[PDB]
This record gives C-alpha cells, structure tokens and sequence, in this order.
C-alpha cells in the first residue's frame, strides 16, 4: 500500500494503461469477454464516476479565485498582450484541430453500442439560442444541473465583483469579501487535494477501462486510434508550420534561425513529456537569444500554465472521435462551442493536478456527451489507450507555443 | 464608452425608452419587422436573461443578512407599531391594485402569440396545498429551482437562527456564525455590485425589447397601456383616498388640513421620480408638523426603503396584465400568492439597487410565468414602454404613504 | 405561550401523541371524519413538511464537521477498536432487524391507499449499479436531489481533505481552509437552533397525525401496531441474547455475572427512556467491574452518542412496515442499503437534537419513500402512535450495548 502510494502517479498510470491493453486485447481473442464485462467494468465505471464529481466545484472556485486575483494595471502591458496572444492562439488551435478532425473522419465506421441501443443525440438549438444560453437564467441551477458555459460565465462574474469589493472604502464589506474569498479558496484547494486522490486511485480504474474495452472490441480499434494519431500528428505538425511561421515571418524574426536555436530544448519536450518539468530548461534557451530578463523571466512560467495549444487541439480531435464514434452529428453552434469551452477551459483550470481529464470532461459535459452514458466511456476510453503518444506530441507542441510567443513580445517592445 | 458610462443611468435608460418606441413603430409601419424580429430580439433576450440570473442570491443572501440585522428589543416599540403599519398597508395596497385590475379588464383581448402558439398555463395547487408549499421540501433543492417563497421561507429561518447564534456563550459558535453572517453578506454585496453592471447594460436591451414588440403589434398596444394607465391611476387615487383618509380621520387628523401641508413636498415627487431623492425635502414637511424628532429622524428613511405602496399597487395591475395578454386565468390560491409575495418582496429587497425590476420578477416567478417563455416576455416589454407615467404616479403615492404614516405614531405616542 | 415553551418537550410530544390517539379513535367512531380530513391533516401534512426541510443540510454539515474533527493518531488504539465494534454491531443489529420484519410481515394485509390509488413503486437498480450510484455523479446535483448516499460520502471526502488542508505548511491554505470550516460549522450549528423550534412546533402536528390517521382507520391499526411491537420485541431480545451472549462468551466474561451486575443501571434505561439521562448512573456500573479509569471514562459517552443498537433495529423493522403496509416489494440491493444507511446515520447524525426523526427520514429517503408522499405519511404516523413502548426498549437496549462494549476492550488490553 504505502509502496504503492510512494510510486510516481504518471509513470503508473502509464504501466497501468500498458499492462491494460495486452491484457484486454488477449482475453478478448480467449473469449472470456463476459466475465470480464460483468466483474471488471464497474471499477471503471467507479473511476469515471470520480472523474465526472470533480468537474463541477473545481470549474467554479478555482475560476472564483482566478478572476479575483487579476489586476490589469498591475499585470503590465506585456502581461495582457502575451494573453491576448496565448488566447487567439489556443482558438486557432481549436479550430485547426476540428478543421483536421472533419477532413479524416476518425472513428466512422465503428458503430459502438455497449448496453445493446445507439446514443440518442440530443437536439441542438441555432446558433443565436446558445449565445443567450451563455449566461444562466439561475445560477445556482446552472451549478446544479452539468451547465459548464453557464457557470463558467458565473464564476468569472462573481469573481470580477470580489475584486470591485475588496478595495472598497468602507471596512465592514471589505471584511466580508475577503472572508467570502477565503471560504471559495479554501473549498478549490480542498478539490486540489481530493484530486489527487482520485489520480492516485486511477491505475486501476483506468487498467479496468482498457482491459473491458479491448476485450469487447480488439481488432479494429487499432486501426482507428491509427487514423486518430494520424489526424492528430498532420494537423499538429501544420499547426506549427502555418501558425508559428506565419506569426514568426509576419514580426521580422527568421523562423529556420529561431528553431534551430530552440530545438536543443524543444526536444527535450518530445522525451519528457511535462510542459513544467522542461520549465529550467527552457530558461535557458530563452536566455539564448535576445530577450531581456524582465519578459522571459515572468512569460515562460506563465505560458507553461495558460497557454496549451498541442492539448487544445487533441480536445478537438478527441471530442470529434467520440461523435463520428457514437453515432453523433455535431451541427454548428455546438462546434464552436468547442472552441468557446476548451479556450476558457485551459484559462480556468490552471494549476489543477488534474488539467488533463476534467478539461476534456468539461468539453464533452458542453457538447451534450456526458461521460455516465455507457457509450461515452467506451470510445474515452479508446482515447486513452492510445493517449500516450499523442500526450508526447502535445507537449512537443505545448513548449513551442511559448518560445514562439515570448520572442513575438520582445520584438515589439 | 467613458462617456457613457458616466451618464446618470435613470435619464439613460429613459431615453433608451423613448428612443425605443419611436423607432420601433416606424420600422413596423415601414414593414422591415421581419428583419427587427430576427437581427434586434437577442440583444433584449440577452438582458431579460440577466434580469433573470440576479433575482435568486439576492432574494437568498439580502434576505439572511437582513434577517440576521434586527433586533425586537433595540428596535423600539414606534418601529414596530411602524412596520406593522407598513406592512398592513402594502397588503391593502396589492389588494385593491387586484381589485382595480379585475374591474377594469387590462390586456383582455391582445392574443399574443410570440413563436406561433399560445402560453399553455400550469395547473394551480388547490388553496391549502399552497400555504403547506411555502415551506421547502428540499432547501437546496428550492434554490436549485426557481420557488421564491419556498426560499424567502429558508432565508428568514436561517437568518433568526444565526442572530440566535451570535449571542451565545460559546465562543467556538460565535465565530462560526459570524464568518458565515459574513460570507452571506459578501455574497450579497457581490450581487449588488453585478447590478450595478447590468443596470448600464440595460439601456440596449430595453431598447431592443421596445423596437421590437411596438415593430411587432403597433397600434392596438397605445390602446391596451392606455387602459391600463387608466386602471392604475384610478385605483391609485382611490388608494390614497379610501386607505389614507380612514386611517386619517379614524384618529382625528384632519386630512385636508394635513394634506395641504403635505402638498409642498408631495408634488415634487411627481417631478422627481424618486422616493430617496425628496428625503430631505420631505423632512422639512416633517419637520413642519408637531412631530418630535425621535419618530421623523428615524421612521422617514425606513418608510423610503421598506414603505411602497404605489409600487405594490402596480406590481398587481401589471402582473394582471400579463395574465390577460397571454390568455391564462389567475385562480384564488395564486391570487392572494401575488399579495404575499408582493408584500414580502418589499420587504426583502430593501436597498437593492435594481428592486424595481427584480420586485417583478419574483413575482412573476411565484405565479408561474417566467419571463423566458417568449410570450411574456412582450407584455413585460409593453409593461416596460408605459412604465414612465407609471413610475411618477408611484413616487407620487409612494412619498405621501409616509407622511400618512408618521403622523399616527407621533399620534399615539 | 410562555407557559407552553417552558414545558419539557419529550413528555410534551408524548403527552401530545396520547391526547391524539384517543380524541383520533372517537372521532373517527362518531363519523366525522371527513371533516378531521379537511381540517387537521394540514397541520400534519405541515410538520412532515418542516421535517424533511431539515434532513439535507444537517447530513452535509454535521457530517463535513465531524469528518474534519477526527484524528486517527489522536483517537487512540482504544478508540478505534470500539469505533470498529460499534459499527460491525449496529450492521449485525439492522440486519437481524430485517430478518424480524421478514420472518414476521408486518403491516402486510393493510392495503393503504389515502388519495384512491396505491403507492407506485419505483424500478429497482441492479446490486453492481447501487454501489457505484454511492458515488455522485455532480455534488451539487446530489445536494438539489435528495439522494442522500451520494452527499453522505461526499460529505466525507470533503472532511477528510480539509483536515488535511488545515495542517499544511503553507499559510494562505491554511487561513482558507479554517475560514471554510468555521462557516460550515455555522450552517450546522444553525440547522441545530432551528431543530430546537420544529421539536416545539411537534406536539401539534404529531397530534395531527394521530387525530387524522387513527380516525382514518381505527380498528385494524391496533392490531397491526401490535404485531409491529411483537416483531420489535422478540427480535430486540434475540439480539441481546444472540448477539451479546455470543460477543461476550468468546472473550471470557461470564455473562450471567456481568448482567447481574449491569441491571443496576440496566433497569432505569427502561423507565428513563434516555441514553444520555443515564450516563452517570451507567457510570457507576462501569466502575462497579474492574475497568480501568482511561477506557470508561471515554468510551461510554462515546458509546451514548453514537453506538444505537435498539434504533439501529426499529430502523429496520419500521422501514419493512412502510413498504408492507405500501404494498411495495423491497428487493435484494436497497435491502443492504438500509443497512449501509443506517449505519452511516448512527455514525453522521451523532449531537443532533432531532436525531430520531432525521435518521428515520434519511433511510426513507434513501430507499425510495418520501415523506411527502400521504400513502407514507400514514403508516408513519402509525409508526409514531406505536413509537413509545418501542422507545422505551430501545433505550434498553441502547445502554446495554455499550457495557458489553468496554469490557471487551478492558478484555483485550
Ligand atoms: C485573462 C487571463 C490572464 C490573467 C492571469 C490568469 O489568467 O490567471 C489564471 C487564473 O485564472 C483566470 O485568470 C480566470 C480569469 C479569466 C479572465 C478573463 C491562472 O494563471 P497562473 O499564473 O498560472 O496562476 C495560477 C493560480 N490560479
Ligand atoms: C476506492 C474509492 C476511492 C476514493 C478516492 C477519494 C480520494 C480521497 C481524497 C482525500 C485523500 C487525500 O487527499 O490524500 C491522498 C491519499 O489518497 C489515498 O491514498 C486514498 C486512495 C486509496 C486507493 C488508491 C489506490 C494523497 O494526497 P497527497 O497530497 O499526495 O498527500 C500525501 C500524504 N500527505
Ligand atoms: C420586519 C421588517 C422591519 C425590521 C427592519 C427591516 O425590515 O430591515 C430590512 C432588512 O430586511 C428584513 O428585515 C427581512 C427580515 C424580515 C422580518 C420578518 C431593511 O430595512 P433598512 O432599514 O432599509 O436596512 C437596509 C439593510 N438591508
Ligand atoms: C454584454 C454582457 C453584459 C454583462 C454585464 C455583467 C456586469 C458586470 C458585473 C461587474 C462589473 C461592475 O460591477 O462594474 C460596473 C461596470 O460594468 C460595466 O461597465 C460592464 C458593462 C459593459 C456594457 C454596458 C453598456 C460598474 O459598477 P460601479 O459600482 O458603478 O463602479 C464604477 C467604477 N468603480
Ligand atoms: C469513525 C467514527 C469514530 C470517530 C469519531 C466520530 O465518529 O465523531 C463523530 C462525528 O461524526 C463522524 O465521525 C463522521 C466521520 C465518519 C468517519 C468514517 C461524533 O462523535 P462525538 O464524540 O459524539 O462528537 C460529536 C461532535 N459532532
Ligand atoms: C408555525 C411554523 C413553525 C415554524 C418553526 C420554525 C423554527 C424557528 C427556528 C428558530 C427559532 C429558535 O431557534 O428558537 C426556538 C423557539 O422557537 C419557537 O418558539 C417558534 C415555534 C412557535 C410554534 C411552537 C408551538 C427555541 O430554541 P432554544 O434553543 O430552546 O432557545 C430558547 C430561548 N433562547
Ligand atoms: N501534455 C501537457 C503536459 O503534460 O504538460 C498537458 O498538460 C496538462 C496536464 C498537466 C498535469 C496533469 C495532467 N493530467 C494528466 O496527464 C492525466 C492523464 C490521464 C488521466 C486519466 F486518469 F487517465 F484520465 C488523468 C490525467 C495534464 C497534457 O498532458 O495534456
Ligand atoms: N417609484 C419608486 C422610486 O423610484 O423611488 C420605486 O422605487 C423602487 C426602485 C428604486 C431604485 C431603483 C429601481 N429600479 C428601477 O427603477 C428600474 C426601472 C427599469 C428597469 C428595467 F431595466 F427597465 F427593467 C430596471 C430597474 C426601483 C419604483 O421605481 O418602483
Ligand atoms: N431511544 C434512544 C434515546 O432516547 O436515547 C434513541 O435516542 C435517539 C434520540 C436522541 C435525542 C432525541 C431524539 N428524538 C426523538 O426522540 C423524537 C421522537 C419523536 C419525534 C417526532 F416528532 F414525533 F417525529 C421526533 C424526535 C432521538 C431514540 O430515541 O431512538
């Protein structure tokens, strides 16, 4: 237990996943499927039971505490550019990634049912019903329903009136605010501590996950999570081309120049798979060019956190594979909801242990594809069989986007 | 944008109005409603939506905070006499705005049908199942759904249990409710900060709402407001003559006498449109009668927050409106819920800066006509355009139910 | 009313039960009953509403509070070796409960039916989906529901992290995580304030119940009520003989003797009808054996507060007579979920004033009986009328539970 614990949570969940997969893959082709469904599947279901909980108070307190603590007189003037830039560049990373998920089709073809019917799809409203469904009619309604665009929008206006209040003249309000900010700062780091309970559970639920779905499916699925990662890596290698080179040509900067400095510590992303723990390392390869101190000191660690571009397009591709999977049609006005909701996903869940599962639970909870639907957790759980190799491109990408977009501020300033 | 901003937001929202009407009716007559109807109506739903977002923390937090303040032994016996008269005359004054509004008929043959069918009303409760539904099954599960009376019901009963808290021996206790009393209050003052922002968004979407309804319907509406400015006015005079001078001259003030000094304070309420702005000009006609200076240095500020009368009256005639533009019928049981609601809506909303809309609201709300339903959502645009003339007779009512009031207590005292 | 309040609640509720019960049976023989089920069923109908008011913020608060309390290194060996036996025994005593309402069928033969038609049962879940339904799907959404498994461990998992936030290195974590728990604190210490005015409200509508159901039915009830007691009782001194005897005999002490000499302060549990009341006259009993200072000056105050074996057995036994005189089917699967329920009531709902009522309507809620229901709130009134001599049994038993408790534990050590 206690040698169990004391394991490092990534490299285990990733044994878990690896001795998962054979596993699942050679008791499907024994054929003792059934048991496996009826013993093994309900410690999956319990994992994707505590990843569906922790998604809806870490959206709100966290965004709470995130919106109170900005002042955009205090964060300088390269401070809001460098978020005006991580920001555009996330949206485009969203929209390249669906624009690369509708030219492949990944997953049509499958016809997925687990319990023995479809997914019923839900009907979507036009485009302008979902822009006026952006800000809640009740807000304690939005928060006990699933309702992440209306509650985000919430959180993030209560958040701005802590902030008007905290500065106030008079003194008992003022008492009152910090006392109110302090009770939801309390409640996300108590999230930020189950959170890291539910990941050190999740080797077993995550092997239960890939043992059933392997054993239900086996053959084909290795050829579509090959057309995933596909679909995943062309559009991931022409978001850096066209993206980074168009915004590194349109400044002056030689982009060639540039990446052949960079690469000594762009590759180290590509074997170590962390954004944060490359963090020294890009140091000093933003100490390598020109770049003054007082930008590269406070960016870097900043973009490490915000900015997540390869992450904001594998959420496009990987919630475009669960609907051409379950039989779905995402009209438009639920597909830029995509990018609405994995934007202002990766600006709220900064700094939560666990980024990686709730900032694509929110995204499908936006879409209308919750994860309890025994449809839904089968074709996730495809998603994260073969999650590992698109997470070492994702992070190839996630510590590009930085070097791209601090050079990009010291060359206007 | 600064320039509008620092624009005083009551002329704002008038001349938003007016600019509304005129424009809306011309566009309808010109035949482009079509285009008003699919490129205007968002930016008006956008704002009912936001009317809609405030009415339930406020309703919950101003109500425990408030609650929570008073104190039967502190507050003097002329306060209770006082608030006990106060409330006794709003309730007569929804009454008899009920009774002028069954008399005069308002709305009674619109058949306003907004996307292409009519308003499918609710079934009402019988009348004893709606007194036993004013205390909450689930108190979280009253706020995660509309219910204001099984709300306000939970915000009182926790308000008296934490001013039973504050004063106890143990001092674990006293500090629990205290910061709980002050997390309440800053979620209350958050909210009065949030509507202070959607007050400066209101001058666009009042004005999307009229240019919409008047480009709509047109002609018969001046009729319709006609008569129900008609039937406020006079149930409104009829207010301030049956209720003021029996409760006049059943203590021996004479009230002619009494009115004529009133009068120099009582017409610039007509002119002012605002029941805290003539404070000072009505403690000089205070002042110019024979009452001490312990009952009018204090009762005149309570009767200009807690004291409305002419708006109880119009909260009654123009919740009546909306039932007869949408073909509903108002049962007894829902009949007298607008009376304790209306009466209790006073009461709770003191001080808020935006009672005037959300006092309608939670009205509207515990009948059963929501205004996200399309169809209610033009009569309140109608309620809306004639609200000016409407909004100085209720000054005008709403400063003299306080001058009537003074006077009894510095009479049995 | 003075008068009224000053009066002791306990003999006020059963003085209240026996002035209803027989002025119910008369009038209900007379013929008027009708006019008793027009006119007092509403007072009735509103304490079984204020009632199931209080049972969602007590089990989310009480429970947040004293899962922050514990401490496992602090709580010594002592502790969690009673902590153990009392859990394990109040799961043995709710399920030979269930055995004694099966081998006797209860209320079976009733046929209940207050509105003109039978209570319609509700599809059962599997055993596998029951317990991963323990876990919520949102912990907003458990709160706005009943569903009171799904906030009972979430409630949990919130008090564990926040003991483990509290004594971090950190300083702001720590500022915010007192913050937090201090307000929760307040919302429990206010839902105990206002179970102290319901429990003064309860001697009239308890006399509603009874004036209104025994004049409903009359005749059949008492024998219904007497195989109930019947099924109580024969059941309570087979878990005494079986249970104790057995748990007593396998470690040594002579069972005979050790009763001999525990019906001292054994007997006045039964004419005292108090687990608390009792204490220092069980105080001297346990000091009558030879148990060491450290064990019985602890454990018995923990053993009066939250080991209940005798309700831990009517909570069984009164949960079979609602579904039998309801002509429901409990199957296998919310069958163990009155026994994981009401185990976690005794060890949630330990300090509460209104213990006896909340931890009945927190199993109900959790089978699948609400309260509201009237087919439910009849046989719960029969369970009411019937309650005293069963009360006075479970305290029996509830204070013999604990002195076979410490000398187990003064056994081992
Ligand atoms: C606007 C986004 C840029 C403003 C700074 C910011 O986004 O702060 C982030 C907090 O979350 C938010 O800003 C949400 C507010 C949305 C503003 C629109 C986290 O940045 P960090 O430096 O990693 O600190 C982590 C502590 N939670
Ligand atoms: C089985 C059902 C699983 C339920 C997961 C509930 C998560 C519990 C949340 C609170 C527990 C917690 O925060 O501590 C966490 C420990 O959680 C656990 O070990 C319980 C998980 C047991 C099964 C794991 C396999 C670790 O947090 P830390 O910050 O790394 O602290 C290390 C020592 N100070
Ligand atoms: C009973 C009503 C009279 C007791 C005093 C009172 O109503 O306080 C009001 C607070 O709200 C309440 O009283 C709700 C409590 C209902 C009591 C029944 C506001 O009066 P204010 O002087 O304008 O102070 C504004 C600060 N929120
Ligand atoms: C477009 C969607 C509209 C959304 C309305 C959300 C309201 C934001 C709530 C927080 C903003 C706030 O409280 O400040 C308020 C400013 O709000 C705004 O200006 C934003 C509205 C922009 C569109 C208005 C036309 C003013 O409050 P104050 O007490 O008068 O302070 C004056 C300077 N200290
Ligand atoms: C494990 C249960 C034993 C740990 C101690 C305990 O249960 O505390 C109880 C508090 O409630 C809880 O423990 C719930 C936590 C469940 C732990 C599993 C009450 O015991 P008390 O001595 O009567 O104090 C009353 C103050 N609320
Ligand atoms: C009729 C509807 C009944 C509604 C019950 C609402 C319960 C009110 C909750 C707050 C009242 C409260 O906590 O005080 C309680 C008083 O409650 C009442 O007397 C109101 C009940 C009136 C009808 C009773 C027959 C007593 O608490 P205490 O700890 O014994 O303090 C004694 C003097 N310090
Ligand atoms: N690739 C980036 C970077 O590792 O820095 C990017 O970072 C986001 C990030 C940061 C820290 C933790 C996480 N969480 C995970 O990796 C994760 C992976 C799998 C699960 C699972 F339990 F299997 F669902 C849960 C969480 C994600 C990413 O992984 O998408
Ligand atoms: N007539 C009284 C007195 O002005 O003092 C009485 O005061 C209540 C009051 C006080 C302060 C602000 C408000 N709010 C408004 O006037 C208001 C008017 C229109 C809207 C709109 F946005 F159009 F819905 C919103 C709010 C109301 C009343 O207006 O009904
Ligand atoms: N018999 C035990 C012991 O009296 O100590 C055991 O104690 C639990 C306990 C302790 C303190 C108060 C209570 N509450 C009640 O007795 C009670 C009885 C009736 C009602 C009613 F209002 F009639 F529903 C409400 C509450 C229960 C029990 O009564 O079941």
């Amino acid at each position: 237990y206690r040698k169990y614990i004391e394991y490092p949570v990534l490299q285990k969940i990733l044994i878990g996943l690896i001795l998962g997969a054979i596993v699942g893959l050679i008791l499907g082709h024994y054929g003792y499927a059934h048991a496996v469904h009826t013993y093994v599947k309900p410690f999956g279901d319990l994992f994707v039971r505590l990843l569906c909980m922790l998604v809806m108070p870490i959206v709100f307190a966290s965004l709470v505490v995130g919106a109170a603590s900005i002042s955009p007189a205090r964060l300088g003037r390269v401070g809001v550019k460098i978020v005006v830039y991580y920001l555009l560049t996330s949206a485009f990373a969203v929209t390249l990634g669906i624009i690369m998920a509708r030219l492949f089709n990944p997953g049509a073809g499958i016809h997925l049912a687990v319990g023995g019917q479809q997914f019923q799809p839900h009907q979507a409203p036009p485009l302008v019903h979902i822009l006026l469904d952006i800000v809640p009619t009740n807000p304690f309604g939005a928060l006990a329903n699933g309702q992440v665009l209306p509650t985000i929008f919430f959180a993030i206006i209560l958040g701005i009136a802590i902030t008007y209040l905290m500065n106030s003249e008079n003194e008992k309000v003022r008492k009152s605010a910090e006392t109110l900010l302090d009770a939801i700062n309390g409640l996300a780091e108590a999230m930020y501590k189950i959170v890291n309970g539910v990941m050190q559970y999740a080797p077993i639920g995550v092997f239960a996950l890939i043992a059933y779905v392997m054993a239900e499916q086996g053959v084909h699925v290795v050829g579509e999570l090959a057309k995933v990662t596909a679909a995943v890596y062309v559009g991931l290698t022409l978001q850096i081309l066209l993206v980074y080179f168009v915004l590194l040509k349109i400044y002056g900067i030689d982009p060639i120049s540039f990446i052949k400095h960079a690469k000594d510590a762009m590759l180290t992303a590509f074997v170590t798979r962390s954004s944060s723990g490359t963090l020294p390392v890009t140091m000093r390869v933003a100490k390598e060019m020109g770049i003054s101190e007082g930008i590269y000191s406070f960016t870097l660690p900043l973009g490490a956190t915000i900015n997540m571009d390869g992450t904001a397009l594998y959420q496009g591709v990987a919630t475009f594979f669960i609907a051409n999977a379950l039989g779905s049609h995402l009209t438009v006005g639920q597909q830029l909801t995509i990018v609405l909701t994995a934007v202002l996903a990766s600006i709220g869940t900064a700094g939560v242990p666990g980024a990686g599962a709730i900032m694509l639970c929110m995204v499908l909870h936006s879409v209308g594809l919750p994860l309890t639907d025994p449809n839904v957790a089968a074709a996730y759980a495809m998603i994260l069989g073969i999650d590992a190799i698109l997470d070492m491109g994702r992070t190839m990408v996630n510590v590009t986007g930085d070097l791209t977009g601090t050079a990009i501020v010291a060359k206007t300033e």
